[PDB]
C-alpha cells in the first residue's frame, strides 16, 4: 500500500524522467500528439481548407494542455523519489530550475492562449517541440562533436569563405555589363552563395564564356570545401560510436 | 543416379537458395529480366511509343511467369536439401512460412493478370523487384547499422527540424508583404525543405535583403544539418567493413 | 659512354615509365598540353570564336603527335632497361600487349586524321585522355575499394531504388489531374529521380497538398539513400589509407 | 616596474601573438570588425541603400586603420619578448619577413585609401580578410590532409572527369537536334558540368527519350564521383582529429 505508494511514486518519476525501454513509447505518442498538432496549424493558415481544421485544432489544442498540466504536476509531486527532494524545501528548490520555471510559465500563457494571435501560436507551437528534450541530450551531444572538431571545421569555413569571396568578384567582372542577372555586388555574393552550397535555384547563372570559364574553376573547388564540415561531422559521430562501443567491449 | 539425385537436388537448394560464386549469375539474369520488363512498362505508358512495346511486352511477361512458377516448384521439390525437411510435414510447414506464402500468392495472382489494370501492373511489377532479395540481406544490415547511431540519427534530424521551422517562421515574416511566392506559412516550409536539403527547385526564393540575408546564415548551418545522417550512415557502413574485415584478420 | 649509355637508356625507361619524384613534371606538361588541346577544340564548335583557334589547334596538334610519336619509338627503344627485354624477342614480344598496340594503332590514326571529322576528333580528344592514365593506378584502386564494400553499395543503391519506385507512383497518383508536369508514369520518374539525387532541375515538381505532403516525408527518407555510396566510398577510402600509413609506421 | 615592463610586454607579444584561452576573444571582436566592414560595403554598393551606410563606413573604415596600425607598432615593439630579438638587428630582421613587409606594405595603402576606387576598396576587404590567419593555420592543416590522400582526390577527380565528358557527349548526340539547350559541345559541357555537381540550374536538362536514358544512368554514376572528395577529405580530418586526439592518451 504506502510501499506500493513510493514504488509507484518512484516509477512514475523515472517514466517521466530518464526512460529505458518502455517508457519511451508513451513519449512517442506525446511527441505524435503535438507534432500532429503542428501539422494541423500548417494546414489552418491557408483559407482554403480553413473551417475544414478549426474544430479539431479547438479539441488538440485543449488535449493538448490537459496532457502538459498533468505532466508537470506529477513532475512536481514525484520529485521526492531520488534522495534529495522531499517535503517542501527540495520540491521548492527543484521548482527553482530554470526548465520547471520556464514550463510553468509556457504552461500558464498556454491557458492564456485559450483564454499576433495566430503568428503567437506559431510561436508557441514551435516552443513545444523544444519541450521534447528535457535533458538537453540532442544539444549536449552535439556541442560535444563540433568542440572536438573546431579546428577542422573553421579551417573547412574559412576557406570556403575566402574562395566565395574570389570567385563571386571575378564573375562580378566577368559579366557586369553582359549579364542582367549580375548588376551589384551583393548579386554576386548571392549567386556565389547558392551555388558553392550545391542549391542552385537558377534565377542567376554566368551567362558569357568569361563567366562560365571561372565558375568551372570554381565549382569542382569550392563545392567541395562547402560540403566538407557535412562530412567531418559525419565522421566524427560514426567514429565517437565506435569508440563508445569498443568500451562497452571493454 | 539415385545418389546424383540426392547431390543433384541439394545443388538445385542450394544455388536457388544462397549461391555463393557461381549462382549469383544465374540470378542476375533473373534480376535483369525482371529490369528490363519494369523498363519496358514505363515506356509502354506514354501513348507515343505504345504499340512498339505491347508485343514485347506480352512475350517477356509470360517469360517471367514461365520462369518464376518453375523456380518456385523447384523451391518446394528441393526443400528436403537440409536436415529438417522431407516427406510431407516438413515440406508442409516450410510452405507455411510467409516468403513462400506471399510468393504462391503473387504467382496465381499474375496468372490472373494474363487472365486498375494497368495501375495495378505497376504494382505487381512494384513487387516483383522486392522478390530480388528473398533472405531480407538488405534491409537487415541497413537496421542494424541504423539502430548503432539512433541517437546521432536523431539528434541530426532533431536539430535540423528545429533550424526548419525557425528559418521558415523568420524568412517568412521578413518577406510575406514583397514576395508572391511566400504567401503562407505552408509556403515558407515547403521553401525551407526543399532548400536545406539541397534540391533548391527555385520556384521559390527570397527577395528581400531582410529574406535574403536571413537565408544566407541558415543556409550555412541548415544545410549542414539536413546533410549529416547521410555522412553518419556512410562513415557507419564504412567502419563497419573495416572491423569484419580485421576479424577475418583475426 | 656505352656505360653511360645503359644508364641513360635506363634513366629514360624509367622516367617514361614509373616515375618517382621528378618525371612527374614532365608528364605534367605533356598532360597540360592534351587539356589546352581539348579545351581548344570546345572553343573551337562554336562559330562566333571559330577563326580565332583554329591555327593554333593546327599548332598544337601537330606538337601533340611530334610528342607522342617520339615518347613511343623511345618507349620501344627504351624497353630493355629491365631484365626481361633485349634484342628483338623480348621487344617484339612487348609489344604485342595490348597497351602498344592500341597506342601505336592510335597514333597512326591520328596521321590520318592530319592526313564525322570534328565528331570524330572529340572521339580520339576523348582517348588521349585515357592515355594518362598507363598503369591503370587509378581504375585499378577505385575497383578494390568498390569490391570490399561490395555488400553496403549494393543496399544502398537497392533500398534508394525502392524508394524511387514508391515515390514516383504515390506522388504521380496525387498529381496527375491537377499537375501539368505529371501525366506519364515516365515523368514521375524522372522527377523522381532528378529530385532523390538533390539536382533538382525546377521543371517537375508537386503543387499539390496531397503531392507536395507525400515528397516531404520521401525527400527526408530518400536523399539520405541516394547519398549513400558517395559516403560510403569516401569513408573506405579514407580508412584504406589510414591503414597503409600504419603499416609504413609498422 | 621595469620587471613589470618586461613581463607586460611579453604579455603583449603573446596575446597579438599565439593566444591560448583569453586573447582569443579580443581576436573575434577585430574579425568582427572587419567583417562588418566587409557587409557594409556589400550594402553600400546598391544604390537603393546607398547615403545609409556611407557614413558608417567612414567611421567604421577609420577605426580599421586605428587598431590595425596599433597592433602592428606593437608587433614591432613587443618583438624582443622570445630570446632572439632585441635591440635593432634582430627587430630590423624581423620585419624583413614576408608577412610584416605585406601588412606594413597594406597599411600605407590603406592610408592611401582614405587619402577603381570602389572596386580596389573590394580588393582591400577581401584582403584583410587573409590577415585574419597570420600563422597560416587554416592552410597548413588543409595541405597536410590533401597530401596525405593525393592519390585518392586524383582517381576521384580523375573517374569523374572521364565521366562527365562521355556522358557529355553522348547527350550531345542524342538531343542536339532536338533540343535548342544543347546546341554546341560547350552547352553540353555545362549541362555536364553543373549536373554531376548536383546544383542543377535548370536552364539546360535533356528533353528526349534518348537523352533522359542516358542521363539516368549517367547521374547514379557520376554523381557519386563528383562528390567523393568532401567525403575523402571529410573523412581524413575525422581521423586525423581521432589519432591526435588519441596520442593525448598516450
Ligand atoms: O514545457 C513546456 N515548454 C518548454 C519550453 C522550453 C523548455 Cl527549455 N522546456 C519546456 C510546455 C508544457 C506545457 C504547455 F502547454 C506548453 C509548454
Ligand atoms: O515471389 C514473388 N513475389 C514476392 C513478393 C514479396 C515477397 Cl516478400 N517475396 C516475393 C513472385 C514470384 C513469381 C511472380 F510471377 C510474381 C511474384
Ligand atoms: O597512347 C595513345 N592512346 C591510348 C589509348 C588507349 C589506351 Cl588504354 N592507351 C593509350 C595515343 C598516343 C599518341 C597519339 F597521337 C594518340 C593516342
Ligand atoms: O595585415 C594586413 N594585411 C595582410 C595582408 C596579407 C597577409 Cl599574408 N597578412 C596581412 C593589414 C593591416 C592593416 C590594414 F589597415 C590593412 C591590412
Amino acid at each position: 500500500r504506502n510501499a506500493f505508494y513510493r514504488k509507484l511514486q518512484n516509477f512514475l518519476y523515472n517514466v517521466l524522467e530518464r526512460p529505458r525501454g518502455w517508457a519511451f513509447i508513451y513519449h512517442a505518442y506525446v511527441f505524435l500528439l503535438v507534432f500532429s498538432c503542428l501539422v494541423l496549424s500548417v494546414f489552418s493558415t491557408i483559407k482554403e481548407y480553413e473551417k475544414s481544421s478549426e474544430g479539431a485544432l479547438y479539441i488538440l489544442e485543449i488535449v493538448t494542455i490537459v496532457v502538459f498540466g498533468v505532466e508537470y504536476f506529477v513532475r512536481i509531486w514525484a520529485a521526492g523519489c531520488c534522495c534529495r527532494y522531499r517535503g517542501w524545501r527540495g520540491r521548492l528548490k527543484f521548482a527553482r530550475k530554470p526548465f520547471c520555471v520556464i514550463d510553468i510559465m509556457v504552461l500558464i500563457a498556454s491557458i492564456a492562449v485559450l483564454a499576433s494571435a495566430l503568428r503567437s501560436l506559431r510561436f508557441l507551437q514551435i516552443l513545444r517541440m523544444i519541450r521534447m528534450d528535457r535533458r538537453g541530450g540532442t544539444w549536449k551531444l552535439l556541442g560535444s562533436v563540433v568542440y572536438a572538431h573546431s579546428k577542422e571545421l573553421v579551417t573547412a569555413w574559412y576557406i570556403g569563405f575566402l574562395c566565395l569571396i574570389l570567385a563571386s568578384f571575378l564573375v562580378y567582372l566577368a559579366e557586369k555589363g553582359e549579364n542582367d542577372h549580375f548588376d551589384t555586388y551583393a548579386d554576386a555574393l548571392w549567386w556565389g552563395l547558392i551555388t558553392l552550397t550545391t542549391i542552385g535555384y537558377g534565377d542567376k547563372y554566368p551567362q558569357t564564356w568569361n563567366g562560365r570559364l571561372l565558375a568551372a574553376t570554381f565549382t569542382l573547388i569550392g563545392v567541395s570545401f562547402f560540403a566538407l564540415p557535412a562530412g567531418i561531422l559525419g565522421s566524427g559521430f560514426a567514429l565517437k560510436v565506435q569508440e563508445q562501443h569498443r568500451q562497452k567491449h571493454f
